[PDB]
């Protein structure tokens, strides 16, 4: 049995094939997915997933996120220089000149944070499987290089797996949905994740699949979005109590958790509270407050658009209309956010297709690829 697994810039998930159906494999938590979050607490132990989660906030120089935005990249790649903007915790080049991360004075490389995250979900697949897993199909991002996807296919060994293949994500999720055996059809696959936003058109031909046109956002994502309606949250207490919380992490980690939570509620409701108490102390101070729908959306307008262009751009370099796309599929658990699936039909021109799980897709479909070579 062959495992397939979505290792993500923000989330990972791992799939196998289960007859005739890929089933998606839930951790000792009970999640279906694990953040590829990875941090080494002050003492010097390790934390992988939701536990660095949890510590993300109060534990910023300590805590690696967002790697794959490092992996198989050079130091001096603008992409590196750029992400070293965005992030609190220490890059630094390698012997090699590649792009490294540090932590208390010990410097670990994209590829071995990776197998951290790798290294889960070969747990949490072999608790299913209950034998050891040794074969596996991961996926990477279409605007992967040779360097990119080595170092992912290296990640894989060090955490004792055998990268039999490596596909794209936009064609991993296309499998999920069954395009495998189309004559000709060609496709939108709008992703957006925790951390990126991907838009790439592909055709499939006789069941052969290419990549016509990719674009998209190395630093638009779900986590954007939280941090924005953390902002939002911040500042309107600061209104109302005069209490400013940008130098309290600890309170910080609790709206962060509180933004991620409200989110969530609202792509189901127009309507959520966001209730903490004691976040601080004349006595305590409860942080009672409440949110809508359409404040939400306002707060991440910007966010939002900024997916409208470069998808634009796609169908450009695809040299393709709205009319010839025949269906369009979301990726991304930030596509449940109602604006997102409004904002991506009046771009393609029809109603997006939901039937598999957004950000289970790519894992289903590395599932899918994972039991053909079987
Ligand atoms: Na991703």
């Amino acid at each position: 049995a062959v495992v397939g697994i979505d290792l993500g810039t923000t989330n990972s998930c791992v799939a196998v094939m289960e007859g005739k159906q890929a089933k998606v494999l839930e951790n000792a938590e009970g999640a279906r997915t694990t953040p590829s979050v990875v941090a080494f607490t002050a003492d010097g132990e390790r934390l992988v997933g939701m536990p660095a989660k949890r510590q993300a906030v109060t534990n910023p120089n300590n805590t690696f996120y967002a790697t794959k935005r490092l992996i198989g990249r050079r130091y001096d790649d603008p992409e590196v220089q750029k992400d070293i903007k965005n992030v609190p915790f220490k890059i630094v080049r390698a012997s090699n000149g590649d792009a490294w991360v540090e932590a208390h004075g010990k410097l670990y490389s994209p590829s071995q944070i990776g197998a951290f995250v790798l290294m889960k979900m070969k747990e949490t697949a072999e608790n299913y499987l209950g034998h050891t897993a040794k074969n596996a199909v991961i996926t990477v991002p279409a605007y992967f290089n040779d360097s990119q996807r080595q170092a992912t296919k290296d990640a894989g060994q060090i955490s004792g797996l055998n990268v039999l293949r490596v596909i794209n994500e936009p064609t991993a999720a296309a499998l999920a949905y069954g395009l495998d055996k189309s004559e000709d059809k060609v496709i939108a696959v709008y992703d957006l994740g925790g951390g990126t936003f991907d838009i790439s058109i592909l055709e499939i031909q006789k069941g052969v699949f290419e990549v016509k046109s990719t674009n998209g956002d190395t630093f638009l994502g779900g986590e954007d979005f939280d941090q924005a309606l953390l902002r939002h949250i911040v500042k309107e207490f600061k209104r109302e109590t005069g209490v400013d919380l940008t130098k309290d992490n600890m309170a910080l980690q609790r709206v962060r958790e509180a933004a991620e939570k409200a989110k969530c509620e609202l792509s189901s409701s127009v309507q959520t509270d966001i209730n903490l108490p004691y976040l601080t102390m004349s006595g305590p101070k409860h942080l009672n407050m409440k949110l809508t729908r359409a404040q939400f959306e306002g707060i991440v307008t910007d966010l939002i658009r900024r997916t409208i262009a470069p998808c634009q751009k796609a169908m450009q370099d695809a040299e393709v209309s709205k009319s010839d796309i025949g269906e369009v599929i979301l990726v991304g658990g930030m596509t449940r956010m109602p604006k997102v699936q409004q904002t991506v039909q009046d771009l393609f021109g029809r109603a997006p297709s939901k039937a598999v799980n957004p950000d289970e897709a790519v894992a289903i479909g590395a599932a899918i690829q994972g039991g053909v070579l079987a």
